[PDB]
């Protein structure tokens, strides 16, 4: 019942994307600017995948905040869109993250990060946030070119890690990235952070919280 | 000059105003049907990257209810329904007969695309009175996969026996843009307010306001 293998995903699972979210709305004048922008990320990273090409996370993200800007009625400048973005490597940890990485990493299971975020970029964020040391490896998927939850995405996690899929719990706050690791057989925790919701046409988890913390005493009780 | 045009339906064609009114009445936010559409694209496109293909209206039902809950509301299921059902009550923009009968009498032929299974997207387009004007109306329910996926478009081109080169897809939305371009297609930008280009390499060969002005760009002598 325990897993040999926790794959976490990293934006809103572990981090607060706070600082990026009130950077996103302030320059758009909206609270709905920023859950806006990052549905057409995640949408645009997944338009390249199925046209046969991979384009690095953060090159996305700046060219479909040009796009949303528009949408709100704005123009901004690229210093100005360079500042806002700026703040991705800027995130804090989830207050309760780091108790809950500290006791399943006592409980000696071994623990990844998995992000869309290109690795320069996903070890500068876990090294901001205090959370680098946690983990045994650290992925991004980068290294494969297929955004989660591409199926190869956490594919490439288990291949590397050497752990089948069973053995294996993703940890998310995304409900397609529990989608995509159920259907490549991994264990799955939802992590109901703010504003994200589990998918209803069979995207329930095995487990659901609301921390990380909750998640790792629910898996260590007993 | 191209032998086949190929028109996204929704937004591209038809009026979304029925819904979109539906939905940010029902939610209490002007914001909330841009939110519901993009996620409910991005959820058709995790369907297909994670092995599966689902009818494009039930994915429309189930990030209505995500959408529902992320403005903290509590409505019914029959409600879910009656919002959703406007979507088979979209009149056409005010320019599309005229650049479509323009296009047509200029022996180009047209079809239509969408991600709406067939059933839908004929009632779509008899209900704008647009159905009537193709030479023909194409589901992705038939192969199983989404647009902007190759197959998608592929489909179209092996049922009219029109090759890539000489096909023109014509659509608002800058990922079916995108999607067509790397299937080899010639691409028409209809910029309809609050859709944008896409900045990496999603540029189309002509843009214009509408479908009219797409048409009388295309026929300029």
């Amino acid at each position: 019942k325990k897993p040999e293998l926790l794959i976490f995903d990293v934006n809103e699972t572990l981090l607060d994307m706070g600082p990026l979210e009130n950077a996103i709305n302030e320059s758009l004048n909206s609270e709905h600017a920023f859950s806006l922008w990052f549905r057409t990320l995640l949408h645009y990273s997944l338009t390249e995948t199925l046209t046969g090409n991979y384009v690095d996370f953060g090159t996305i993200g700046k060219a479909t905040l040009k796009m949303t800007m528009r949408k709100f009625g704005k123009n901004l400048s690229e210093d100005r869109l360079d500042a806002i973005l700026g703040n991705i490597k800027k995130l804090p940890a989830h207050e309760d993250v780091k108790e809950g990485l500290k006791m399943l990493k006592e409980a000696q299971i071994k623990l990844v990060a998995l992000s869309n975020s290109n690795g320069k970029l996903l070890n500068a964020q876990l090294q901001f946030a205090g959370l680098a040391d946690y983990f045994d490896a650290i992925f991004s998927v980068e290294a494969v070119g297929r955004y989660k939850p591409e199926l190869a995405s956490y594919r490439a996690v288990l291949e590397t890690m050497k752990v089948p899929a069973e053995n294996t719990m993703m940890v998310a706050a995304h409900g397609w990235d529990i989608l995509g690791a159920k259907r490549a057989g991994l264990r799955t925790a939802f992590v109901a952070r703010e504003g994200h919701a589990i998918y209803p046409l069979d995207g329930t988890p095995e487990l659901e919280a609301k921390t990380v913390l909750e998640v790792a005493r629910t898996l260590l009780k007993n």
